């Protein structure tokens, strides 16, 4: 079979046995869609990912996209199309979907959940097909008028951009120079070079796709605030019919060649620069540029962290399936016994613990988004949690940075123990890992960097918040210490909390004291990464502690067979994070908590 | 030009801190002077940087191709040419014996040299290994068997060690390639081995010696049955060296890698095909194992070297990234969204992860030349004090660590390397991602980083009764009762070196109790690899903090310009480490104090 290692088990596991999702299926909004359907849909888009959409995964590396000046257009391998196809045909492009356009109402904790099987078959895949998702952020954005546009988008499948990115504005998106001209029929002609825009063209995957483009109006004011956003579509269309017409003037001029990700076309962008005008309209007829395309950024930086979270966790299972199968030396209990029988490297200790640490914090970081995503619904995080929406947008916010930044680092750094496990062997691309690897470095940099990730964290979802949402998370955490085969676990969540709280005091301290201080700012900036891994560990010890809560009482209650194994491995899971990992934040808290400028203070030169 | 030396750090080391010009001009060096070695630094720096780098893009991009028919493999055209460059410098006769047409050298300086075509094509320098392994099948020979090892020196060979076959990895004793042996004294040697690197290497040279690891008919199991042979891929005249008749010993294989791409990595078939493979029993004694030793002691080293040589121009190709790209405000005017923008080296964070490349980059160098000093007796006698046999325990003891801490510790700083440059740092435009492609095999070959701290833990230091670790021990305890502005330095480096004794003291613990409780034992395999990686941060503290105290003394004396600025940055990089890194090792320390067999009773099923 496939290289998509799936697990719909630890899925199911989590929105139903953990979170309660199931607790919302079959009323309200969700009226029409009930338990056992939302665990078919599961099953289902999970062999569609092992089969058809992992079918491309090698081709798309192997026989990259290919950029074709003389039309300005990117070809992508045949099989890759065809897994595209797939999904369309499916219509898995119509997840989440609002009704109005086709889509199937569902809680977003089981959105990501069906989304993340593609993640973890072929990322790209999914990438490519974000445009209905994107025409619906265009619909709640747009004019009475452009819903009837972006109306057409969804239902007609076109793709879709996210077009910020400039050579010289990639974090600093504020400093782009990209004008917009307003015409005297209201429309404007966009005047331009992005970079490193993903999926920018698709050979002939769609009829039409729609740039999402930030542009600086004529006399607008400076930075991210002076930014407006147009519609910009690669064809004129009809705007009653959907007809498509004449090629307007938004070209791909070159085609990145990447470490991984390679099926993913990453183009520089260019408007107005070769004889027509590129010709966009604005969102909502309103200048509200970086507010409106955040809903974007924010939908990209869940799929980030989730796609790091997929392909995690098909690494680990690859490198279970390996070590179970493979002979190599004695049992250390047998060392200097040259004649002992060889043995599988499951039984092996520095395998195991590195197959333990692989699976905890794979399942952690499901865990993780999971929870990060029962509070997106207003519905379920009232249902499952008891908070009211706005608590509830302000814990999703809080928790984004985390799954992007802290999904984003773990996957790639645990994926080396994935390889390990396979030996010598895990270097050769008969194996998927060295591509998983490869495929993920990128998932610490778009979307904004594992930097601006902890920048944001600090400053805006925690600072700016007043520690609302912060403040509920530390309390779940406390509930769950306060409450036997759990005293342990709950000791050191204990300890790794006070180190959290230690660290969050630390830095706030530094941050407060700026005022009479200035350059006390940096130890914030030294900080702020440190302290985001910090808080995605206790998360993650948290979360596997409440599961091996859960597979004590179905133990309890006399499971067995496959379903005990589960709940088993639950259990040391969680201690094992409890024991092994968690320690370490204390003396994190310690360094964070000595940091100083002499680093700031030091000549560039001296480096 | 992707490869940015540094000879000043080499020579800091060399010579102001480990005084190996000490030697130089006198004994085994007579006719070697300082100046000489500086000139011979400087000018295989600029070889590397020149025609050596020069193929380094070229080589991945368009790697080797095997005709199986042949059983020869293609390299492509400029990477041929940097190893003729390599040639005609005779920079493949490093170090190589006085007696074989090499300039006598300490092996500090010799290592220190191989670090540039290491860190500018390390797939030159493996073709390149065979004069040297020449010289170990030499030392090892009988008269004879000498005769031809001059020869293969000085016609320049190339060589392979050929160990691994698919089922005989990290237990090399499992292999099953058998010798018969003929009347004459000869022996047939008949398997197919695996993963053997150079095994062909197009017409770079008139000859290969493969040392072949093969079990004669009816010698007992495990490595200690096994004999070395001298198999060559061509028959020669043993007078004059004249080539002749083809041997039968054939590449049928050559595997697609992850990185490091231009290496041919080639399953190798011997007597496979109806022609025998000649080979000759290496001293005509029977002991492979411990012949082979020699060269893996070789490579184990040059691999460690390799994964230190790629950090150090991972960290310096971002350091001038950094120097030059502007994005973003300096976060002491944050909020104005017209402050000046700033070069990024200004941020905290990206100065953060810039130190953490410097410290790592500088304290691996450090790691490495600190080894290379105890491999000529003569060395450690004039800079250590330190006799014949404990400098070869000691040598012996760090051996493990440059293997083990240097390979993972520069692909997980790599990671910082490619963050520094964004988006760019995914892009192949930049060398970074090759860097961490390239450099990902140095945990797997020449030993896995667990057989590394097995080999560390049993044999170099309960096998050894703790002396070289306690002569170690002895230098930092030293070190630290020894100014006082580097006080804290000093209590840092206190606590971290209780804290790598509280885990030695604790793994010998469980050690004993496996005396009275056999699965005692697999609490040391759960935590030998940390505490290999314990051992080499202490030394990079260690000595990063002896270079700080020559750095303050070189200050006080009144230095000036550059000079200034590098021992600056050692007082910087050595406080930094002291105080970000080593302060984990408590918490490891607790970690591994803790360790219990749960992870090892669970059931596999459960993982
Ligand atoms: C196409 C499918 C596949 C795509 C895969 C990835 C695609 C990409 O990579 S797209 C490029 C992603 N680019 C980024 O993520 C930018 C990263 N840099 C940052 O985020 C910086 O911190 C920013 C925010 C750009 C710094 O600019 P500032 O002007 O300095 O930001 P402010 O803090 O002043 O906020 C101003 C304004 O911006 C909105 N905003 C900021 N942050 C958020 C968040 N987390 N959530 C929602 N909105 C945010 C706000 O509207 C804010 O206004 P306010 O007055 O402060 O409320
Ligand atoms: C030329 C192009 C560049 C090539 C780049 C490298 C390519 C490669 O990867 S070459 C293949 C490398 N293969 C390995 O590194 C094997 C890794 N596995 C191990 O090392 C295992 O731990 C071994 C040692 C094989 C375990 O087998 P055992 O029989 O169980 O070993 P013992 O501990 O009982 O000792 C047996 C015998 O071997 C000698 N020995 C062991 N360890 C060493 C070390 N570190 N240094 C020197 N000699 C060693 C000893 O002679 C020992 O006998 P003794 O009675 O204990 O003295
Ligand atoms: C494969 C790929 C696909 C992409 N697709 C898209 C797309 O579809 N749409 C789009 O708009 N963009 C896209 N991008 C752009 C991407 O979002 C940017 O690369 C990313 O936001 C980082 O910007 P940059 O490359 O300019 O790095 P820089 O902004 O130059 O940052 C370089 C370094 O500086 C650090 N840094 C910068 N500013 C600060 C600060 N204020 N404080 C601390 N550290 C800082 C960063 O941490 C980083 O380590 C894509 C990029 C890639 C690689
Ligand atoms: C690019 C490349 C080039 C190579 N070149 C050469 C060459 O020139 N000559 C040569 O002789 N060999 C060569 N090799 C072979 C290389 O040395 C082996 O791949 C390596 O030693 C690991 O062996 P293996 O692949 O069989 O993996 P395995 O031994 O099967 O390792 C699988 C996993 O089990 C673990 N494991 C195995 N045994 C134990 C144990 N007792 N205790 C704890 N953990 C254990 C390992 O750490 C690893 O995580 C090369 C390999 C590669 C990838």
């Amino acid at each position: 079979m496939s290289h998509y290692k799936s697990n719909v088990r630890d899925q199911v596991f989590n929105l139903f046995e953990v979170f309660g999702v199931d607790k919302v299926l079959g009323a309200d909004k969700f009226s029409d869609l009930d338990a056992d359907t939302a665990r078919e849909m599961l099953t289902e888009i999970a062999r569609l990912a092992e089969g058809p959409i992992a079918e491309s995964f090698v081709e798309g590396d192997r026989n990259p996209p290919v950029f074709d000046p003389e039309t300005h257009t990117v070809t992508l391998p045949e099989g890759f199309k065809k897994s595209m196809r797939a999904l369309f045909d499916g219509g898995w492009d119509k997840v989440g979907l609002a009704e109005h356009l086709g889509g199937i109402p569902m809680p977003r904790a089981l959105q990501w959940a069906l989304i993340e099987h593609i993640l973890g078959a072929n990322p790209a895949a999914y990438m490519y097909a974000m445009g209905p998702g994107m025409s619906e952020i265009f619909y709640n954005n747009g004019t009475d008028e452009q819903k009837k546009w972006a109306t057409i988008a969804a239902e007609r499948g076109w793709g879709a951009t996210m077009v910020l990115t400039e050579p010289d504005a990639g974090s600093d998106v504020g400093a782009g120079r990209t004008k917009a001209v307003q015409q005297p029929d209201g429309t404007w002609h966009i005047e331009g070079v992005k970079r490193f825009i993903t999926s920018a063209d698709s050979d002939d995957l769609f009829e039409n796709i729609m740039h999402l483009v930030l542009a600086r109006p004529e006399g607008a004011g400076p930075g991210t605030k002076g930014l407006s956003l147009f519609f910009v579509p690669k064809f004129h269309f009809d705007h009653e019919t959907g007809e498509i017409g004449e090629r307007n003037g938004v070209f791909v001029t070159n085609v990145e060649h990447k470490m991984g990700l390679k099926v993913s076309a990453t183009c520089e962008l260019s408007l107005g620069q070769h004889g027509i005008p590129a010709v966009g309209w604005l969102v909502g007829e309103v200048h509200n540029g970086i507010a409106q395309m955040f809903d974007v950024i924010e939908q990209a930086r869940m799929m980030v962290g989730t796609k790091a979270i997929a392909t995690l966790s098909t690494g680990y299972l690859n490198a279970l399936e390996y070590a179970k199968e493979r002979v190599q030396g004695a049992d250390m209990t047998q060392m200097t016994d040259k004649t002992a029988p060889r043995v599988t490297i499951t039984h092996h200790p520095d395998v195991r613990r590195s197959l333990m640490t692989q699976k905890a914090y794979a399942e952690g970081l499901r865990a993780i988004y999971l929870y990060t995503a029962t509070f997106q619904d207003a519905e379920v995080a009232q249902a499952v949690h008891g908070v009211d929406g706005d608590l509830a947008a302000r814990v999703n916010d809080l928790l984004l940075p985390i799954v992007k930044g802290f999904g984003s680092e773990t996957a790639y750094a645990k994926l080396t123990e994935s390889l390990q496990t396979l030996g010598g062997s895990g270097f050769l691309q008969d194996y998927p890992i060295e591509q998983y690897i490869r495929d993920s470095k990128i998932d610490s940099l778009y979307a904004g960097t594992t930097a601006i990730q902890a920048q944001d964290f600090f400053f805006r979802k925690i600072i700016r918040d007043k520690g609302q949402a912060l403040a509920y998370v530390a309390g779940e955490i406390e509930q769950f210490i306060k409450n036997g085969r759990l005293k342990t676990e709950r000791e050191l969540l204990a300890t790794a909390l006070a180190d959290v709280q230690g660290m969050a005091a630390s830095l706030t301290g530094y941050l407060m004291a700026a005022q009479e201080d200035a350059a006390s700012i940096y130890k914030v900036g030294l900080g702020s990464v440190r302290f985001l891994m910090a808080v995605g560990d206790l998360l993650s010890g948290w979360l596997l502690a409440r599961q091996a809560a859960v597979a004590i009482e179905k133990l309890d209650a006399g499971a067995t067979g496959a379903d005990k194994s589960f709940y088993e491995g639950k259990i040391a899971a969680a201690s094992f994070f409890a024991k092994n990992m968690l320690p370490l934040l204390t003396s994190t808290r310690q360094i964070i908590e000595n940091l100083d400028n002499d680093v700031m203070e030091l000549d560039e030169a001296a480096f």
